[PDB]
Parts: structure tokens; sequence; C-alpha cells
DNA sequence: GGGGGAAGGATTC
DNA sequence: CACGGAATCCTTCCCCC
């Protein structure tokens, strides 16, 4: 199998640029201002000028501007950069119909039969690259690989605007040398209850018993390391389909008045049925960001579809729900629609 | 012992 | 001090073969 991986590079950021040449060569950042006071906000991501520095996706705003003071900082589009992605995803399709897109920037091709070694799909890589770059002036990175993960694993090796195959030889390399957490789907806590169990490596997962590794971190997890380290993980290329639509927002101050949180609950239903474009949801989650960002949700699953007054009055309920079974005060409200008929 | 859903929470990118 | 959007899992609970 011959699955090659592409992703946008610091993709916000570099959206901006495209949008107006003149930030190139220059820190930007992209930003979303909460509105709770001057700069008060997060960093959804910045070019490498700046990502040299330390800022980077996560950190806040006023702990950008201290390292940074005269990056350019710029408000999140998401709209806009939900356009650029799609016009590059129809570009791709061009090369493939077997094309699973992962999120707004990443994206898995299938290539296997398209292709038959590596040096013929290298070439296809840059076919590629050198295709978007011009058609959309964007730049990419291409990881090249027998599955899904090491595609994954290419790509993340070869960033900023790079082109990496892993082939058979090397993977087996890597099953070895590894290390356990830059393996996609493994986060600062998976890896940490894992070094809990000595598995430091993806190797490592051999020389312990199953059931004592399917009680530390689930069985999905577990059957998935194993796979990859008998390298017999082949998952394919599936067309992922919208399963749920929401919008959270962020309050000016930390509350527990259902008189004063209510406007803002409404604010995300009225904008998370835009997004639904005509498309009727069976299920309503109305998801809180607590005072200590701990988040608790409340929800309900109707035997029909939810009209827009249903899913206000609904949303109502199950905040009160949230604010009775919950002490704390409440940072962020929003809801979430799902189970589409 | 299941199936199968639903609900509330965990964790990852 | 730290926004935002969505997916996959896990555990518990429930009704009832
Ligand atoms: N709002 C928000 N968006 C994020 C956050 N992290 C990532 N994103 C979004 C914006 C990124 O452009 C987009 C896709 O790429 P990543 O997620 O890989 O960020 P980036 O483009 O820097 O990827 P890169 O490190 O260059 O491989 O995901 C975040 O913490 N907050
Ligand atoms: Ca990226
Ligand atoms: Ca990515
Ligand atoms: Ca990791």
């Amino acid at each position: 199998m011959i699955v090659l991986f592409v992703d946008f590079d610091y993709f916000y950021a570099q959206v901006e640029e495209v949008l107006n040449p003149s930030l190139k060569g220059k820190p930007v950042v992209v930003c979303v201002f909460s509105g709770r006071f001057e700069d008060s906000g997060a960093v959804a991501t910045a070019n490498y000028e700046a990502r040299k520095f330390g800022v980077k996706a996560g950190i806040p705003i006023v702990e950008a501007k201290k390292i940074l003071p005269n990056a350019v900082y710029l408000p999140m589009r998401k709209e806009v950069y939900q356009q650029v992605s799609s016009r590059i995803m129809n570009l791709l399709r061009e090369y493939s119909e077997k094309i699973e897109i992962a999120s707004i920037d990443e994206a898995y091709l299938d290539i296997s039969d398209k292709v038959r070694d590596y040096r013929e799909a290298y070439n296809l890589g840059l076919e590629i690259k050198n295709k978007i770059l011009e058609k959309e002036k964007i730049t990419v990175t291409v990881g090249i690989s027998k599955n899904k993960v090491f595609a994954k694993i290419a790509a993340d090796m070869a960033k900023p605007n790079g082109i990496k195959v892993i082939d058979d030889e090397e993977v087996k390399r890597l099953i070895r040398e590894l290390d356990i957490a830059d393996v996609p789907g493994i986060g600062n806590i998976t890896a940490e209850k894992l070094k809990k169990l000595g598995i430091n490596k993806l190797v490592d997962t051999l020389s312990i018993e199953f059931d004592k590794l399917k009680g530390m971190i689930g069985e999905a997890k577990a059957k998935y390391l194993i796979s990859l380290a008998r390298d017999e993980y082949n998952e394919p290329i599936r067309t992922r389909v919208r399963k749920s639509i929401g919008r959270i927002v962020t309050m000016k101050r930390n509350s527990r008045n259902l008189e004063e949180i209510k406007p803002y609950l409404f604010r995300a239903i009225e904008e998370s049925y835009y997004k639904l474009d005509k498309r009727i949801p069976k299920a309503i989650h109305v998801v809180a960001v607590t005072e200590d960002l701990d988040i608790v949700s409340r929800g309900r699953t109707f035997p029909h579809g939810i009209s827009k007054e249903t899913a206000y009055s609904e949303s109502v309920k199950l905040l009160q729900k949230i604010l009775e079974e919950d002490e704390r005060k409440i940072r962020r409200i929003g809801v979430r629609f799902s189970k589409f008929i």
C-alpha cells in the first residue's frame, strides 16, 4: 500500500500572507481575541519567523507580545481559510478518488494504484507540491510511507515545506528507534501512562501483557499501538463525514447567572444553525468550560429533528441542569448539534 | 451473558 | 495568562432478550 500525506504549512498564518503578500518575511500571529480585555485571547498559530522565538498555537497573546512586541497580530478568519482549504482539496481529488480529509489542512491521498515504488511516488509528490504552490500560492509538506500513521510521521519529520519518503526498510528501524510520544495519537497524557509502564518505544509494546495494557490506555489504543509494532497496521482511507456542528463562545466575565449567560448561549445557537446549512439535527448538547478550565456538558437526543425554537428552549434547560449539577463559575458556553436526520 | 442506545467525560489534533 | 471545532473512545446506566 502507498499512502501519501499532505499538510499545509502554518496554514492560517500562511493564508494571511497569501491574502496580503507584504507580510512575507515578517513574524505573523493569527489570534483569537476573547474581548475580556486589551489583547486577551490566544494564539491560533504563527508562521515560522515567530515560531523560532517560542510563539505558537495555544499560548496567550499577552504572553506573545512580551516576546515579539512588533510582530503582526491578525484576528482569525475561519470562513476564508475554509474556502482556501476546499479549493486545495479539490485539486487533490484530481490525483485520486481514495482521499480522506482528516482536518482543515490534513489530507491523505491513496495512490497504491497509480504508482509502483516510492521513487515513482516521490515525483508524484513534487507534482502536487509544485502545483498547489502554483495554483494557490500555498506551501505544503508531503509525507510518504507504507500506511497512514507513517505517511503522517514522514510529514512531521520534513516540515516546514518539504517531502520525506519512509519506506518499508526504514519503517522497521523506527518501530525500534522512534520515541513513542511522537506517534500520532499519543498526547502528553497517553505519553505519560506509557512511561509508567516502561513503553518508551513502539517495539516495547510487545514486552507487556496486553491485559495490563488494556487497563491503562483502553482497548482501542492498545490494539492500535500493537498493530503498529507488529507492522501489521493498515487502516483504509475512507471519506469521513461531518457528524456534529457547534460553537462555543467566551464570556466577558466568568458567571453563574442564568440571564447573564443566556445571550451568549443564543448567539452560539444562531451561528450553529447558520452553519447547519439545511441539515436537521436530532441531538443537542450544551457544553461549558468551568472557571478551572474543566469541560462539563449536558445534552439530549430527540426522536425527531430539532427546530430552532426547540433548540432555544431546550438549551436553556440543559444549561440549568449544569448550573444545578455543578457549582463552579462558567467561563465559556456553547452548543453542539449531532445525529443529523 | 449480551445487544444497543444514551449520556457524561477523556484525549487528540 | 489559554481560543476554538470536531472525532474517537471509555465508562456507566438502562431496558430487556
Ligand atoms: N484556534 C486554534 N486553532 C488551532 C490550534 N492549533 C492548531 N490550530 C489550527 C490552525 C492551524 O493552521 C491548523 C492546521 O495546522 P496545525 O493544526 O498543524 O498548525 P500549523 O499550520 O502550524 O501546523 P504545522 O506545525 O506547521 O505542521 O490547525 C489551536 O490551538 N487553536
Ligand atoms: Ca499544518
Ligand atoms: Ca497538521
Ligand atoms: Ca505526540
